[PDB]
């Protein structure tokens, strides 16, 4: 196993996540199989108990793990799939060894950090990065291990120990040390001093960079490169120049023609790997396939507009897999994505007596759409907002996903609007009285791929149609609530089918609206099983509805 | 409350918890109610299941914790009792966060070590520092930290940023740090240098010593003590000088006559406490009694030998809380004690093959005992060279005690060469057949203080009349295995008789053989409830047997 | 003396001399009166053999000393003179100690960096911060200690040890530290990262900081100010604000409107300080005149355009004294200055062959101008090309400052177009042949304050009539060329008069053109000597006379 680690910098929040994608996406165009590990020095032992103002999106695996949307990068960018055991936490591995020390299984011994945490860190690695993860179902080649966080962090330092020995477990041939560091720019001057700091805090704490990746507003000087490769003891073909693209699809075209794929071939010995002209040739169409997609977004730059009602969309990174998915579809659609952040909240009418503006711009934005999604979301707050934008969408014709909560939200108002309970509502919502009318109802948590069967008849559905001829759709969950199973006979009578279904009949999960040209809804999370090379179906309609070029997008996928 | 922490040097096993337990009972002789917490900085949740090569003996607290030989330490030294609480570990607080993280109490927020397991190391220190220790059940008035281990250590980093967070959370007249320094000496220089290293270590964790304390094989000279305070900012009152002293019972008096005390005082503004003339009668009584029994053990000099048979008795802190129950009942008979350290293996017939020399010297040793003890014990390994003991003690009539491990090699011994059971065993020792004579067997751990109660006929018993009148001896256990109750009233006939029991009858705790000056064993461990100024009971029944003045030690109990 | 210390940050470049000038100026407004030491941690004695490129212009004192820019924005902020002492260099104090050692004076002791360099940084502070700086002649109440470069870096390493005895040499109501640090925004998080790095560097180091000062590109939340509270040991009133303000002169008003002023009163028991009604009459007097030229300056919105021929011009501190003397004219003026940043290179014909763009650009610029100056230069290269601009503005009538090299172009292009030689020339430019029409010669370097006596007849030109009444003025030199003194008569007969020269009279050091409204060069530096309140009389004539008005300004001087 070769083994590329991806590290630190002055800051997080700044590219590790998307520069080992990137490399990792690389590797895999020379047909290397490569899985991924993230750790996450932090406590938790999990991302499912957070909430989105701190480290974005939770991200879902095929196993149920809640984890950091990292995972969800490498998925999507390696084409792969990821078990918890894929993230590292402090919380996990402190766990860990002291489960095993209760056991007895460090035969009364001393359990130090440093060696039986670094060794137990270690062996989680070595186990970890040999479970298959490419549908091939091989043993992979590289690993790239992405360490979360600061260098010289107190939460990071045994996780450093376990890498500096790993580093002399497996040879320097089978490891290689990538650094990302800011180089700010003051004034016009390009400042390599927290660069220099941050080369210093790596050899402080044993462990040397093959390269500097460096993320600048501007590309850098020649000057600052070569002051970078004076004050870090590096090459200049060491540093790379990573500078804020127009898109994400573009970073690894940077990292290519700045010969980091040269660079890392010769520094892991790549050639040495044995690869089959097959691998070689799925190496080479996955380079071809994403320079013709990278051309098509930089080329069709004619807009669609598709709104976004939730909590939280300030921050564009609680909806990460959601802005994804929807530029996989509108890249496949060969459309300019333009996605307005719609504050569910600022649609209430209680907003219009604080403030006009917010109200009438949301609303504005609202109206401005092409198409409408409401995703999955982590509170009460704003079902109302999420309420009036789905029955604005019902009742104006514009195309609606409604994702998990949206599901819910479009149940509930077409209960209010459509059959006429002009009452009902979400166990979630209220409970102030035992409610008759409950929509959404509770049946601790349903995580992870399940399989969604289709109902006999949906076939005239056009959810249906953008997965095809098959009876299953296997998606992830992330839900407690769902819709009550005895209201949905009486709301299938207005044209609200529930297209597809748990195998049980007893759960509802696709549903698509008769009177609508695209008003559906799905149970399961569909953002988390998009590739950038094939969106999620549910996406790819919504997008396609919105363009006005749907028929042509069923009509693809069904030939 | 006000905290002491004792803290770090270059070494660990250089005198923490010796200073620690002579600071706090200094403080005690000026009335104040002194508790203590150790901070053990390892993976272990407790020392339950670690072998004494590492950190020599367990320590069995009340509550059956099982604990680091400080715990011991301060109890004997503060005369206060533990709770498992009172010991904080790496695996103790990394459990705590993860529970608490696991039960959502984070409020979905990154559980980090900085704040949240700094913030709960606090909330512990403070938790536990509030609770009674002493037998007036007051709160105290003073809590000893002491931090295991060495600063700078990886183990000990969230230790110390929690503490350099606790000397700003309580105010700075609350919070005294003492750190212990090795001062080797080398040619005749005695080298301040590694004092300098771990003084700027403190620094750079963000701790600055109010004490210095200097641990070195002689006096330091006025040159060493100014260079101290020159390269550490400290004043030459703010160094004391331990210099390995005969015993540990003078180390309070180096550090009262070199004015820590006054130091300590006006730092934390101890004269601030409210004490009542009882406290301050209570302190000065200790005083003096401490200074009677340090000069009765400098001036007493006639030697008594007591023989301890058991394995790893090169390691001397394996046997800490024995040795220190044998000096407390060797100095309350005015007596010399010396230990001879006899390798229960080195007596087996199989050494004689190897060596002549070590069986030769520990048979001689043992010959040379006024007394034999049996320990408590770690294993298998020697218990045919501790039944051996047993025998030769009581077929030459030398003075007796077996404790744990040493009851059930009296039993075995006695059931071998007084009942007539030519070949009955351990179902520790041996299970390679089914065997009938059984006379050690099993019924996950028996642990903490439990009332053994006596027998009705036992008070012609020397060990009954060394607890007195009393019908209830309350005493802390820690053995799985114990004697067959069916065999009992069979090794009674022979005089073997089983003097007290558990409550129920059903489990044997004190034996005394009637055809024997002092041949006594116990089913708990009487160390660990030993104090300097009152002994425990079997170990001064034991030494003043050896001493030939067993009638005057019962004489002055009966009084 | 109380000891304000300004430092570190993850880079430099960053505002710790701004902060540092605008903390002065605010306690010089409670009538304090302030001094301030820089310490440079570079191996260069002075700035003297330094190139601009690196830290920008060089600064010259009236010793002669040349020095980092920062002493200049003390100088210019605070209104005080000094010393070459009032600048610590790692050169300066390493040269010092090695040659007191070598003197001796350590009395056969090892001269070590702890204690003897530390001591002798400790000593040079105490002793120069007690030199008089104002005009009043007496002892400081506050310095300023700006600490250069970074915090832990290997350069800075003996002036943080020297720094942090310090703290505890003088009391604590003595000294307080301002760390100033960078919290850059990425997609509009804003960071807090990068300071807590450098807060935990600096406890790391032995420093805790009494104000955080953080530069930002936009006003910091409170989210970020108390997230900074919370990893940094510090309250909210203890984070300061500094947000990219559009000029200088306001950034005492923030600093002043967040309360610094009174954290630093209080912290520094400022009001224990002994202070005359004339003390604090002075202090409120300035100020209302900073409050008045802020205001000023924000309102006073009307356009001057001064283009500035020069080498660098795209480094726009190789040219900071300039930038600030033309902004003390132009607020002075109340217009809006504009500077027109002419790299003289681009303007010489050989330019053009190489690229039309640049030489029509900065052509198109120098036409622009309501007035010119040729600045004081580093080198050969672009002489012809500063001889071309000091040409058109004779030409056609646009008002002309040569300063220094500005002086030497404008004589080189007068003898070449008005007296009639047309080669005569520079030794500095050219020595490829023994020249006889040298009109610019040598006679190691004249630095300092010296004395330029008016020449009798001088009255009619302008530029003495801005000086007013006066015979002498004062000004500080850097020249080791100067004019040739043979050619002067042949030169003022055409109107070239020296207006001001040497005492000697064999120095010439003013000039005025009689047949041009405003075309003057001036030997000495007058930037150097500008205030904020009171520009240099130079730099005022030709703002002046670039805006029209220079006899308006001329009749306010003279009344
Ligand atoms: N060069 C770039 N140009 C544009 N967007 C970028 C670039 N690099 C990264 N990004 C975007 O920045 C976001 C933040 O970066 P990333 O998640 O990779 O940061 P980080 O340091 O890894 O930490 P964290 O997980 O805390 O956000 C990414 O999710 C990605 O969408
Ligand atoms: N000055 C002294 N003179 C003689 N014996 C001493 C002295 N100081 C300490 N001791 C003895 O040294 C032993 C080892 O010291 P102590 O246990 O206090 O060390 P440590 O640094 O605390 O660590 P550890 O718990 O790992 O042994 C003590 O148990 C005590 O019996
Ligand atoms: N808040 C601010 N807004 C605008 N300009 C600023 C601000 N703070 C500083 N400046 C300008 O930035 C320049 C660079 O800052 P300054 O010189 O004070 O930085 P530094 O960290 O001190 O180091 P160096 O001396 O190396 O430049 C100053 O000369 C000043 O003109
Ligand atoms: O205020 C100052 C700034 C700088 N310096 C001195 O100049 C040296 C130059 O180092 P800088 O800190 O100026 O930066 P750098 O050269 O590493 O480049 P950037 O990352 O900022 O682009 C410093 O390391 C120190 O010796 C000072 O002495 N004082
Ligand atoms: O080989 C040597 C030894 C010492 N030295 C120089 O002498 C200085 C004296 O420092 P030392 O390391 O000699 O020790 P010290 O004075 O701190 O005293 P002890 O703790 O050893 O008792 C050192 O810090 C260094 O400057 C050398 O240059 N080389
Ligand atoms: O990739 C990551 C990022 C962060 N984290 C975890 O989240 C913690 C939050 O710390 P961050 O490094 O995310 O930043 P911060 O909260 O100090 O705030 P800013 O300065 O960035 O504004 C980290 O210290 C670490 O525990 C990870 O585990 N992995
Ligand atoms: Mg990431
Ligand atoms: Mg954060
Ligand atoms: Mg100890
Ligand atoms: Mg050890
Ligand atoms: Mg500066
Ligand atoms: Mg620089």
């Amino acid at each position: 196993m070769k083994y590329v680690v991806v590290s630190g910098g002055v800051i997080s929040g700044i590219g590790k996540g998307v520069l080992a994608s990137s490399t990792g996406m690389l590797l895999k165009t020379l047909g290397l199989k490569v899985t991924s590990i993230k750790i996450d020095p932090y406590m938790n032992i999990d991302a499912g108990t957070m909430s989105p103002l701190e480290h974005g999106e939770c991200f879902v695996l095929d196993d149920g793990g809640e984890t950091d949307l990292d995972l969800g990068n490498y998925e999507r960018y390696l084409g792969i799939t990821l078990s918890r055991d894929h993230n590292i936490t402090t919380g996990k591995i402190y766990s860990h060894v002291i489960s095993r020390e209760r056991r007895g299984d460090y035969l009364g011994k001393t359990v130090q950090i440093v060696p039986h945490l670094t060794n137990a860190i270690q062996d989680w690695i070595q186990r970890v990065s040999k479970i298959p993860v490419d549908d091939t179902g091989l043993e992979p080649d590289v690993c790239i291990i992405e360490l979360g966080g600061t260098v010289g962090d107190i939460e990071s330092a045994p996780f450093v120990e376990a890498l500096r020995q790993f580093q002399f477990e497996v040879g320097r041939e089978n490891f290689a040390l990538i650094h990302v560091s800011l180089v700010p720019v003051i004034h016009g001057e390009q400042k390599t001093k927290p660069t220099q700091a941050a080369i210093k805090d790596l050899r402080s704490l044993g462990l040397i960079p093959d390269m500097i990746a460096c993320r600048c507003s501007e590309e850098l000087n020649r000057s600052t490169i070569d002051k970078i490769a004076m004050f870090c003891h590096v090459g200049p073909e060491q540093v790379v120049n990573v500078h804020d693209v127009n898109s994400t699809y573009h970073v690894p075209l940077l990292l290519l023609k700045q010969h980091m794929i040269d660079y890392l071939h010769s520094r892991l010995k790549l050639g040495e790997v044995p690869l089959t002209l097959e691998d070689k040739e799925r190496g080479s169409q996955l380079l071809t396939n994403w320079e013709n997609m990278t051309k098509n977004l930089d080329d069709s730059d004619d807009v669609v507009k598709i709104a976004l009602v939730g909590k939280y969309t300030n921050l564009k990174d609680s909806y990460l897999s959601v802005t994804k998915s929807l530029e996989h579809a509108s890249m496949k659609c060969r459309r300019q994505l333009e996605i307005l952040w719609v504050e569910a909240s600022n649609l209430e009418p209680e907003t219009q007596e604080v403030d006009k503006n917010k109200f009438h711009d949301s609303w504005n934005k609202l109206s401005s759409a092409d198409g409408i999604l409401v995703p999955g979301g982590f509170g009460t707050r704003g079902i109302e907002g999420m309420i009036l934008a789905a029955k604005w969408a019902r009742e104006s014709g514009v195309p609606f996903l409604g994702v998990c909560l949206g599901l819910q939200v479009a149940a509930i108002e077409f209960a209010r609007n459509v059959i006429g309970r002009p009452n009902s509502s979400s166990t979630e919502f209220l409970d102030e009285t035992l409610l008759a009318p409950e929509d959404q109802v509770v049946i601790t948590m349903r995580l992870g791929l399940r399989p969604t069967i289709f109902q006999p008849n949906s076939e005239w559905s056009n959810i249906r149609k953008l997965y095809g001829e098959v009876n299953e759709v296997h998606e992830r969950h992330r839900h407690r609530y769902e819709i009550n199973p005895k209201i949905v006979n009486d709301m299938e009578s207005r044209g609200f089918i529930f297209v597809g279904k748990d195998e049980t009949g007893q759960r509802c999960e696709i549903f698509e609206l008769k009177g609508h040209p695209y008003y559906v809804g799905t149970q399961y999370h569909p953002e988390y099983t998009s590739k950038v090379l094939e969106p999620s179906r549910p996406f790819w309609g919504l997008v396609a509805a919105a363009s006005g070029t749907l028929g042509e997008v069923i009509k693809d996928i069904n030939l």
